[PDB]
């Protein structure tokens, strides 16, 4: 059972821009079975980098591709949620991470951050709505405004407001 | 939550900067420590591997992994050491001749066999001749950094081998 383990976008469904890219569809009951065979990776003639499930037509769509690949688009649909294979999310940051998307939501000291969408323990200004593009969505630490400092997050913690998260360079020799 | 982790069988890792923190804790099971690592409670850090001591029945968490500095890996047959994914880079640099991570599919989405099997294919790629290539279970690996980026034998007899589809770091913004 392994559902739990993608990184989940609601009400969101990706297009090809190019033709050419793969997609496997299949009519199945509950969102659990594309994330069973997308993690298996059974009867799939490609690597499951993603996978949509849409609750209308009931069927999943696997896709050898995600949210940030060169010639998809995402589209916005009531019927769709999507998942998107952590192993695809790029893990490490590069410059300050002002492109960072992927799930660490500790901080340093290793306290649990606080949701974008939350006001509570700590108060600000970072809603998701106007830093549309920097995905502060759920808890993930994020560097929306690019600083020095790297991606961070408000924390849950009321006593310490906001702390840097640990989340290595890609490449620093 | 085990399954979160990839294991390197007889080994530890020791600090050689006795800065960074440490935790530890007799538990009953490796994957005791395995839950308390993924839901990071209680520790004053961010968990990014553990090692189970075997022999003691004793958690080891650490905010560091193998690739990290101020640190240094270990054989010792009472240990293994579990390193969390979000840590272990997943992304490639060119021919990826350091990739470490756990991918162990085709890019035509075929199960990889194991290096240390022979069946259906075999082959000279032993992980003794390689050492430090991590040529573990069935993960793509690319041990002689050749042109072509990560690859395995394949779990289909008709397949004897194909390239992973891992992306370039600098693949994405």
């Amino acid at each position: 059972n392994t559902i739990h383990e993608f990184k989940k976008s609601a009400k969101t469904t990706l297009i090809k821009i190019d033709p050419a890219l793969k997609i496997k569809t299949k009519k199945v009951n509950t969102a659990d079975q594309c994330a069973n065979r997308c993690t298996r990776n059974k009867g799939l003639p490609f690597t499951c980098k993603a996978f949509v499930f849409d609750k209308a037509r009931k069927q999943c769509l696997w896709f050898p591709f995600n949210s940030m690949s060169s010639g998809v688009k995402k589209e916005f649909g009531h019927e769709f949620d999507l998942y998107e294979n952590k192993d695809y999310i790029r893990n490490c940051i590069i410059g300050k991470g002002r492109s960072y998307k992927g799930t660490v939501s500790i901080t340093k000291s290793g306290i649990k951050c606080q949701p974008w969408s939350s006001m509570i323990p700590h108060e600000h200004s970072f809603l998701p709505s106007s830093y549309r593009g920097k995905d502060l969505q759920e808890n993930y630490c994020r560097n929306p405004r690019g600083e020095e400092g790297g991606p961070w997050c408000f924390t849950s913690n009321p006593e310490v407001r906001y702390e840097v998260c640990d989340i290595p360079q890609c490449s620093e020799v």
